[PDB]
């Protein structure tokens, strides 16, 4: 509780103004039981009315309630079909996020991410939505290397790497937006974000740094099976959350934001070595890309929490 | 008349190909947008020969083609819906899109759908009928950035999300991923081939493509204009070569492959293809200036050569036939 509180009363502090344009705004958030979308229902709800589109409403009851969440102050809908009320902005979240899915389950992975895509954009114009933020990945950079990829750079996607089909439904998905914004004046947002981390994420992730975490509790050892010398951006959670508010508030036609955390440039060895400290272990051994983010800087948006900080909430949430 | 023209082209093809044309009599051809430019010579060389199913929006639309084209009606099967047919289906040739400009920048997000909702469907109806193959008909479009000449299967373009031209490639980008996962999966054989663009008889005066624009400007406005300095240089292929490279691969047996298919020795400047055309109907090039961006590209197309395949047209036979075809129907 009190981690999550002390967040929300920061967010507030330094940037309650801008929370306050969209006050009384009526907000779809769709994936809204996933990590992104359930903490944006967290900050928004109550200061604002809030739709929740999910496959399942007791799982999204469930984490609501989980993370501290009033669950009669946020209407949960299983079918879009079924939301009668006006909508003032979408923030479509919803989609699969297993690496494995993706290359499991290629056909799928498109199929999945593409008609959600359409039938987000469709809810959308019908409904003379005032905006909607679509989520995207630095995944759609693809080859592109650099130390200052900004969101004119473009990645090239081979068709017959399976892997590929996220970034694929990624880009179609992007492409879609960009069109309604341009054929039918609808203000449409694409963020494409690094990797989140912090408080609310669960022991069972399959991310790296929670596989570092996990593998400290239950066998007291983190072992790399490379050298670690990859570099990864991480961002808070709730950073990400205050991001896609800033750009919620921005009247603009259209735009493409990277939402990172430029403070945060780590390699594994060094995430592992953080980790394992806190976690009173060893790393053991048994044997990049950066994105610029100043777009999002010119908003007035700045990332609050370090990793340092996203690390011990989030390892002290798990514990408790 | 066209009928001269036409029947001249079948013997030809027989001629120099029956053996492989031969390796197919008797299977069961199922043929997406049947009554296009490119479907719809493919089911003209192949009826009577083979068992020839045509999946198209109307089915008078292509009856009309068909004979236009002086097809016989009575050895094709039309369906207007997929699920409709029942036999088992040995080869799947997907034709079916949108093809002019005009939508693909009117309407990008109809083009992403349709391109992408055909794809599915075709793929899911393939493999729940265990199709021996399917060909899916790409686009030149797909290599993207990629400039220059010698450009093979393995060589990737980059795409802007915020180009709306984009669409037409976008949408066959993630329709070859699509059936490149499927042959994948479900090892169901697939074969896409990337077209250049189309050329000879057949082709119809609305048609908004570059070669019929300039065609159609000369007849009606006694002129063509263009609208850029046409330096932009492009392949051609005549549509009865495209249609034989597709049987070769149909012949094919092979669990996943990608073709370029173009005509090497067909390379022309847009300014040049307008010139040679007016040449031909008497009138004058102009320019009112005031599209893709303006790159240069000719494609490898050394696959489809190691089949045993050759282009029989060049460009004169292709756009002599084109007018003339033309001028018989209007
Ligand atoms: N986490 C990141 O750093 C990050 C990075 C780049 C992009 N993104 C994108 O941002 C969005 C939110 O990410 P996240 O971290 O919150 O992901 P998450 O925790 O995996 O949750 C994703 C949400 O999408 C739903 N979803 C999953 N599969 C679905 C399907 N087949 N049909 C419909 N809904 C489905 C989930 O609901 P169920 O529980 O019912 O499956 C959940 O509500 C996604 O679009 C993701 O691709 C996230
Ligand atoms: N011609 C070329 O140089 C060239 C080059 C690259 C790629 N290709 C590809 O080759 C294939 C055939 O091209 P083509 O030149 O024969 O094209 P076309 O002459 O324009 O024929 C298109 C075919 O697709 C059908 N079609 C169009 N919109 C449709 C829709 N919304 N739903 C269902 N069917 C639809 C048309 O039927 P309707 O009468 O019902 O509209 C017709 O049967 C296409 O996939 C095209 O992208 C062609
Ligand atoms: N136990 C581990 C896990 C990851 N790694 C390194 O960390 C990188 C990122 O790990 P990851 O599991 O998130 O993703 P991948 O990029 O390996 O699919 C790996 O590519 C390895 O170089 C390691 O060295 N030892
Ligand atoms: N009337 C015309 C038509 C085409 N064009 C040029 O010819 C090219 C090919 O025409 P198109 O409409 O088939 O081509 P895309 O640009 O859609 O590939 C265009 O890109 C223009 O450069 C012209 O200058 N004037
Ligand atoms: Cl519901
Ligand atoms: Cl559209």
């Amino acid at each position: 509780n009190e981690i999550l509180k002390k967040r929300l009363k920061l967010l507030k502090n330094n940037f309650g103004t801008h929370i306050n344009k969209i006050a009384n705004k009526k907000i779809l958030i769709t994936g809204a039981n996933g990590y992104i979308g359930s903490i944006l229902t967290l900050i928004l709800h109550g200061n604002a009315k809030l739709y929740c589109l999910v496959r399942n409403k007791d799982k999204m009851i469930d984490r609501f309630q989980e993370i501290c969440g009033d669950i009669d102050k946020i209407d949960i809908y299983e079918d879009l079909y079924k939301i009668q009320d006006k909508i003032d902005i979408v923030i479509h979240c919803a989609a699969p996020t297993q690496s494995d899915f993706f290359i499991e389950n290629p056909i799928d992975t498109v199929d999945i991410i593409y008609t959600n895509t359409k039938n987000i954009l469709d809810f959308s114009k019908k409904n003379n939505v005032e905006k909607i933020i679509f989520l995207s990945t630095m995944e759609i950079y693809g080859d592109v290397i650099g130390d200052n990829i900004v969101e004119d750079d473009i990645g090239k996607f081979s068709v017959t790497n399976i892997r590929n089909s996220y970034p694929l439904a990624k880009q179609i998905s992007e492409f879609m937006v960009h069109s309604y914004s341009k054929k039918y004046s609808l203000s449409t947002a694409i963020v494409r974000l690094t990797q989140a981390i912090g408080p609310t994420a669960q022991i069972n992730d399959n991310r790296v740094y929670m596989d570092f975490i996990r593998s400290a509790i239950k066998k007291s050892q983190i072992t790399l099976f490379t050298k670690g010398e990859t570099k990864r951006e991480y961002i808070d959670v709730f950073d990400v959350a205050t991001a896609i508010i800033f750009v919620m508030c921005e009247k603009k036609m259209f735009e493409i934001y990277n939402i990172s955390n430029p403070n945060i440039f780590i390699s594994i060895y060094d995430l592992a070595k953080t980790i394992s400290a806190k976690l009173n272990v060893q790393v053991v051994f048994d044997l990049s890309r950066r994105l610029n983010s100043k777009k999002i800087y010119q908003l007035g948006w700045t990332p609050l929490f370090d990793l340092n900080q996203s690390l011990d909430d989030m390892i002290k949430y798990i514990k408790e």
